[PDB]
C-alpha cells in the first residue's frame, strides 16, 4: 500500500484515480469480465446537445451510474453506450439566436445547408461539454463510441422503423386541426403540448347574432376565443335541448331555456319554447362581414353543445377547433381560414391584417360594441397551451400533417405499461397512465430543416406513397443515381426523386422532418443500427431492464420509447422505470432559465469532489419528489462522510507501515468486544444496504452506510487508537489491524457504486485490485451479533446523556467526577461488560446501576393557585410557604399517601387535597440528572479538592506530553522534567506523583521555584513553566 501523507485535494485524488481508470481500461474491463454472466440491460437517455450541463443533470447520471455499477458488482454484465440527442426544435432555436435570425424565411435566406452546418457545429461543442462533465462525475458510459441521432446509421434505422410502421397503414397524412406554434411555425405533438400549459386570463364574450328574415330577433352566440369571430361559419345548438325566444326591451333574443335567467338580466319575458332541431337551418348575420362564406352562416346541430355554460348557441370557426371542423364538414359548409402560418390575420380581415390573433382580443371587443352586436364579456382563468421551446402561446390550427396512428394500438400501450414496474409506483397509473388513457394520434411532421427527414415519397401523378426503409431501398426506386454516401438530411434527400411503381410518375419526398422525440424513442433499435447490423447484440440488449430519467419524460422519452416500440414491435421496450424528481434552486426549477437557476457542476466537482456531490444527491433526500439542492449539503457530505473515510483510511495506512502489519502474514488475533461490535455493524450494514439497493432505495442505503461510517470513526477508531499507537505487535494490536483492514476493504466495496473515486482509492491501495472489478460484498451472518449491537447502542445513549449533563453544568470531561448512577427500568443490558467504557468516556470514578431513583431524588412541594387559590382564601400564601417549609420525608410521604395537612403559624392545621399541591422531583444535593425516558443518568457534580487536584494532575500530564511532541523527542527516552508553578499545582503534582510517573517516561521530575529559559504553558487558568533536560 502507498501513503496518504502528502496533502491531496479532492480534485487531485479524483484526477489521479481517473487516470488510473484510463490506463487500466477499468470501465471496459468491468464489462468484459462479466461476459457469460446474466445480462442487465440499461438504456442511456440521450441528453440534448443544446446547452451546458447543470447540477440538476447530475442527479440522473449519478443514479444511472449507481445502478450500473451495483448491478455489475452483483454478477451482471451491464453494457453502457452513451447517446446524444442532436435534432429538432431544441437545437434549431438555439442556433437561430446565435445567428441573429428567426423564422423559416430567414433560414432559407441564410441557406438550409449552411444553417444545418451551424447546427452540427453547435451540438458538437455541447457534446464535449457534456462528455467532460460526465467523466468527472464518474458516470461510466461509453462516450468514445456513442450513438448520435444525426449519424447516418442511426437515421437509417429510424427510417426502417418508420417504413415498417407505414407498411402497417399506421403512418398517414391528414388535414386536421392540431396544436400549432405560430412562432416555430409548425404543428406539435400531444406530449409536447402537455409540457407547456400555463394559467392565462382572457375574455369569453356573448355576441348578438341577428336573425335574417326577421326583425329585432338576435341569436345569443358564445365563444371563448373572440379572435375567431371573423371566421364564423355556423352556430351550433343541441337538437334535443330547449331554447326560448325571450323579449328584452326592444329586442328578442334566442337562448337556451336553462341559461336564460343567467344570460338575460334585469328584465325579460319568455315568449315561446323551441327545441334545437327546430332552430336548425335558421340564418343570421356575422358579427364581422370581412370574409365571405359561400355555404354557411346558419344554425346546425352538434351533440357536444352543453347547457351548463355559455348560451346553448356556440360560434363555430372550422379552422380553429376540432369540433368546429367536424361539424362544418358534416353539413357541407365552406372551410375558411383568415390566419397565416405566423399566427397573423390575412388580408381577408383588413383592420387587423398582419397582427397576431391573440393580441387582437382587446380591439375585437371594441369592434363588437361599435357594430351593435356585443352582449356580454367575462373573465376566464384557465390553462392554455404554450410552446414548450419558445414559450409562445399555441393555436389550434387546421393544417396538413403526418401522424403515427398510436390510437390503433392503444390497448397494446396499456398492456405494455401494465408490465412496467414504476418508481415511484404512482406514476404508472398517474402521470404516465392518465396520458395513455387520453391518447390521440402522434403528430410527427415538423415544417423545419434540422432533423430526421420523414422518409415518405408521394407520386405527383397518383399520390401513391413509398417509404424507403434503407439507403438501398432509396437507391432502388430513385429515378437518378443515388450515391452510397448520401446523407440522410435535408436538403440532400430533397434532391432524390423516385419513379412511381404504379404510374411511373415523379415521386417527391414530403418536405417535413420528424418530431425530435421520435429520434430518441427509436434508440433501442437505432443505437445498434438494427436490423442492418448487430442483430444478435440487439436481441441481447432488448428490452431494457431499467431506465432512469426525470419525470418530464412521462411526456417525453418514456412515452416516445413506449410508442415507437409498441408500433414497431408491439413489445414494451423497458421493464422498469425510475422517474426522477427535478432539482430546485431554493425555489425554482433548475434549467437553462433566464435566471439560470443551475450551478456549474464542474466547479462543484472541483471544489468538493464528485463523490461528495454524488453522496449529497443520493443521501440528502429521495429522488422521486422535487429536490431543493444546496452547495452546503455537498460541503457537509465532503466533511462528514468523504473526509471521514479518508482520515480513517489514512490512519490505517500510516500506522500499518510504522508497525509493519501485513494482511498476508498470519498473526495471533485477540479480537476485543469493540472489534466484534464494529464487525457486526459492518455486516448488518452490508445486509441492509443490499436490501435497499435491490429495491432501488439509494437514499436509505446511503443513510445506513453513513451511520456505520460515523460509528466507525467516532467510536471504533477513536476508542482503539491506543492499540494502533502501542509499541508491540501483540494479539490485541493485530486484532485491531485485522478488524480495520476488513472494515476498509468491505466498506469501500459497499461504497463503490455510490462514491466510485474514494472507494477505488482505498480498495486499490489496500488490495492491489480495482474495487469496480470486484464483487459486491456478502453479509457474513456469523459475524452479526444482534445482542452486542443492542447493548452498545444503549451504552452510546448513556454516554450521550452523561455528556449532556457535563455540558449543562460546565463540567469539562477532563475533570473527573465521583460517580454516575444509571436508573434502568428493566435489567435488559449486561451493564457490567461496559462499565470500563462508561467510566472512561464520562470520566467517573464509579458507575452504579439502580432499579429506581429513590436514593437519588427528593421532593419539594408548592401550591396550585389555579386549583386551591379560592379554597384557602387569604391563607393561600401562608399555605404555599408552609408546603415549601416541609422536610424531605414530608414531601416523599405526600407523593405516597396523596393526602397532606399543613400547620400554619397560627397553629391552625389545614388539609391539602392531592390536586392542591404541585409536586416537583429534584435530584439529591450535588447531583444532576438527564433522562431520555428509557435510561435516567444521575451525575455527581460535587467537586472535592482531591478531584480538582487529580484534574490538575491530568492537565499537567497532557501539557508535558504535548511539549514532548513539540521538541521532536524520541518516543522512548526518559527525560528530566523541570516544572514551575504555584502551590496549587505543586500540591497536585506531589499528591499524584505516581499517576504522573505512570503516564510520563520521566527519569526525574523537579519542582523548581523559577526556571531559566523555560517554556510557559497553560494548565487550566494557571501558567506552568516546563523544561526538559535530556538525561546523560
Ligand atoms: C431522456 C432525454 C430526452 C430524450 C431529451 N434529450 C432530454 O430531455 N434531454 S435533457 O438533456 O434536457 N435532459 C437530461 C436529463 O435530465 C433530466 N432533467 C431535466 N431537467 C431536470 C431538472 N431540473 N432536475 C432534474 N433532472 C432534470 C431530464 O429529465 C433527463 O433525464
Ligand atoms: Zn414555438
Ligand atoms: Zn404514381
Amino acid at each position: 500500500m502507498k501513503e496518504v501523507n502528502v496533502r491531496e485535494s479532492s480534485q487531485e485524488r479524483e484526477q489521479r484515480i481517473q487516470q488510473q481508470w484510463q490506463k487500466g481500461n477499468v470501465f471496459q474491463q468491468s464489462v468484459q469480465n462479466r461476459e457469460g454472466y446474466p445480462s442487465f440491460v440499461f438504456y442511456e437517455g440521450p441528453p440534448t446537445a443544446n446547452g451546458l450541463p447543470g447540477v440538476h443533470h447530475a442527479l440522473g447520471r449519478t443514479i444511472k451510474d449507481v445502478v450500473a455499477r451495483y448491478k455489475t458488482m452483483t454478477g451482471h454484465q451491464v453494457i453502457r453506450k452513451a447517446g446524444w440527442d442532436t435534432h429538432g426544435l431544441p437545437v434549431e432555436l438555439g442556433v437561430e439566436k446565435q445567428l441573429g435570425i428567426s423564422g423559416k424565411h430567414d433560414i432559407e435566406a441564410y441557406g438550409v445547408e449552411a444553417f444545418i452546418n451551424k447546427c452540427k457545429e453547435s451540438v458538437f461543442v455541447y457534446e464535449k461539454q457534456w462528455r467532460t462533465f460526465t467523466e468527472q462525475l464518474g458516470y461510466w458510459v461509453d462516450m468514445e463510441d456513442p450513438y448520435i441521432t444525426l449519424e447516418n446509421s442511426y437515421i437509417e434505422s429510424v427510417w426502417n422503423v418508420l417504413g415498417t410502421i407505414h407498411d402497417k397503414g399506421l403512418l398517414y397524412k391528414g388535414h386536421r386541426v392540431s396544436p400549432y406554434c405560430p412562432s416555430c411555425q409548425t404543428s406539435l405533438s400531444s406530449h409536447e403540448v402537455a409540457q407547456g400549459y400555463k394559467d392565462v386570463k382572457d375574455l369569453t364574450v356573448t355576441v348578438k347574432f341577428k336573425v335574417k328574415n326577421r326583425d329585432n330577433e338576435y341569436f345569443l352566440g358564445w365563444t371563448t376565443t373572440p379572435w375567431t369571430l371573423p371566421s364564423n361559419v355556423a352556430l351550433a345548438v343541441h337538437e334535443e335541448m330547449s331554447y326560448v325566444r325571450a323579449e328584452q326591451g326592444d329586442s328578442v333574443y334566442i337562448v337556451a331555456e336553462a341559461l336564460a335567467d343567467k344570460v338575460l338580466k334585469g328584465e325579460y319575458s319568455v315568449l315561446s319554447h323551441h327545441k334545437g332541431n327546430e332552430l336548425k337551418g335558421m340564418s343570421y348575420e356575422p358579427p364581422f362581414n370581412f370574409v365571405k362564406v359561400e355555404k354557411g352562416h346558419e344554425v346546425v346541430t352538434a351533440d357536444y353543445v352543453t347547457d351548463q355554460s355559455g348560451t346553448g348557441v356556440v360560434h363555430l370557426a372550422p379552422a380553429y377547433g376540432e369540433d368546429d371542423y367536424r361539424v362544418v364538414k358534416e353539413n357541407g359548409f365552406s372551410f375558411v381560414n383568415v390566419v397565416d402560418e405566423k399566427g397573423q390575420y390575412t388580408s381577408e380581415v383588413p383592420p387587423f391584417q398582419g397582427r397576431f390573433v391573440k393580441d387582437c382580443d382587446v380591439d375585437i371587443v371594441r369592434y363588437l360594441a361599435n357594430q351593435d352586436v356585443l352582449y356580454h364579456k367575462e373573465k376566464h382563468e384557465h390553462s392554455y397551451p404554450f410552446c414548450w421551446r419558445c414559450d409562445s402561446p399555441l393555436l389550434y390550427y387546421a393544417n396538413e400533417s403526418w401522424f403515427i396512428q398510436t390510437t390503433a394500438l392503444k390497448e397494446q400501450f396499456l398492456k405494455n405499461n401494465e408490465s412496467v414496474k414504476w418508481y415511484p409506483d404512482h406514476i404508472k397509473h398517474g402521470r404516465f397512465g392518465k396520458f395513455l388513457e387520453n391518447m390521440v394520434d402522434w403528430n410527427i411532421s415538423r415544417k423545419r430543416y434540422w432533423g430526421t427527414p420523414l422518409n415518405v415519397w408521394e407520386c405527383e401523378g397518383c399520390q401513391h406513397q413509398v417509404a424507403p426503409k434503407s439507403i438501398k431501398e432509396l437507391q432502388k426506386h430513385a429515378s437518378h443515381y443515388v450515391d452510397d454516401s448520401i446523407e440522410l438530411h435535408k436538403p440532400y434527400v430533397d434532391d432524390v426523386q423516385l419513379t412511381c411503381p404504379v404510374c411511373s410518375g415523379e415521386m417527391k419526398r414530403t418536405p417535413e422532418v420528424i418530431d425530435v422525440w421520435f429520434d430518441s424513442g427509436s434508440m433501442p433499435f437505432a443505437q445498434y443500427h438494427y436490423p442492418f447490423e448487430n442483430s444478435e447484440l440487439f436481441q441481447k440488449q432488448f428490452p431494457a431492464d431499467v431506465i432512469a430519467e426525470g419525470i418530464d419524460q412521462t411526456r417525453g422519452w418514456f412515452y416516445s420509447l413506449m410508442a415507437v416500440s409498441t408500433l414497431f414491435t408491439g413489445k414494451a421496450p423497458y421493464k422498469r422505470v425510475l422517474s426522477l424528481g427535478h432539482v430546485l434552486d431554493e425555489n425554482g426549477q433548475k434549467m437553462s432559465k433566464s435566471k439560470g437557476n443551475a450551478l456549474d457542476p464542474v466547479d462543484l466537482i472541483h471544489t468538493f469532489g464528485a463523490d461528495a456531490l454524488r453522496w449529497a444527491l443520493l443521501a440528502d433526500s429521495a429522488p422521486w419528489n422535487p429536490k431543493k439542492f444546496s452547495e452546503r449539503v455537498v460541503q457537509e457530505a465532503k466533511s462528514k462522510v468523504i473526509d471521514t473515510l479518508v482520515n480513517v483510511y489514512g490512519f490505517y495506512v500510516l500506522y500499518a507501515k510504522l508497525d509493519g502489519y501485513d494482511p498476508e502474514q498470519t498473526y495471533e488475533l485477540k479480537k476485543t468486544k469493540l472489534d466484534e461490535w464494529i464487525l457486526s455493524r459492518l455486516h448488518s450494514t452490508v445486509k441492509r444496504a443490499t436490501v435497499h439497493l435491490e429495491d432501488y432505495g439509494f437514499t436509505s442505503a446511503a443513510r445506513e452506510i453513513a451511520v456505520f461510517i460515523e460509528e466507525l470513526s467516532n467510536w471504533y477508531v477513536r476508542r482503539s487508537r491506543d492499540r494502533f499507537w502501542s509499541e508491540g505487535m501483540d494479539g490485541e494490536k493485530a486484532a485491531a489491524y485485522d478488524t480495520l483492514h476488513e472494515v476498509l476493504v468491505t466498506l469501500s466495496q459497499l461504497l463503490a457504486p455510490f462514491t466510485p473515486f474514494v472507494a477505488d482509492d482505498v480498495h486499490e491501495n489496500l488490495t492491489g485490485k480495482s474495487v469496480h472489478l470486484a464483487d459486491y460484498p456478502a453479509c457474513d451472518q456469523t459475524k452479526v451479533n444482534e445482542k452486542l449491537e443492542k447493548e452498545m447502542a444503549a451504552v452510546l445513549q448513556v454516554v450521550e446523556l452523561g455528556r449532556s449533563i457535563r455540558n449543562t453544568h460546565s463540567l469539562k470531561v477532563k475533570q473527573p467526577l465521583q460517580s454516575l448512577s444509571l436508573v434502568v427500568t428493566e435489567e435488559d443490558v449486561e451493564w457490567k461488560a461496559y462499565r470500563d467504557v462508561i467510566k472512561d468516556e464520562l470520566n467517573v470514578k464509579n458507575f452504579n446501576v439502580e432499579q429506581d431513583d429513590d436514593k437519588l431524588v427528593s421532593y419539594v412541594l408548592k401550591l396550585d393557585f389555579k386549583q386551591a387559590g379560592p379554597k384557602f382564601g387569604k391563607q393561600v400564601n401562608e399555605v404555599n410557604q408552609a408546603l415549601k417549609n416541609l422536610s424531605e420525608e414530608k414531601g416523599k410521604e405526600f407523593v405516597e399517601q396523596g393526602k397532606l395537612s399543613v400547620t400554619l403559624a397560627s397553629g391552625e392545621n389545614l388539609t391539602l387535597e392531592t390536586e392542591d399541591v404541585l409536586v416537583e422531583k429534584v435530584p439529591k444535593e450535588g447531583f444532576a440528572v438527564a433522562s431520555n425516558g428509557m435510561y435516567t443518568a444521575v451525575l455527581d457534580t460535587a467537586l472535592t479538592e482531591e478531584l480538582v487536584q487529580e484534574g490538575v494532575a491530568r492537565e499537567v500530564i497532557r501539557a508535558v506530553q504535548d511539549y514532548r511532541k513539540k521538541l521532536d523527542l524520541p518516543v522512548n527516552s526518559r527525560i528530566n522534567l523541570e516544572l514551575s508553578g504555584d502551590e496549587e499545582v505543586q500540591k497536585a503534582v506531589a499528591k499524584f506523583e505516581t499517576l504522573l510517573q505512570e503516564n510520563l517516561l520521566l527519569h526525574s521530575l523537579s519542582v523548581k521555584e523559577t526556571i531559566k529559559n523555560g517554556e510557559t504553558v497553560k494548565v487550566g487558568t494557571k501558567q506552568v513553566v516546563l523544561r526538559v533536560l535530556n538525561q546523560s
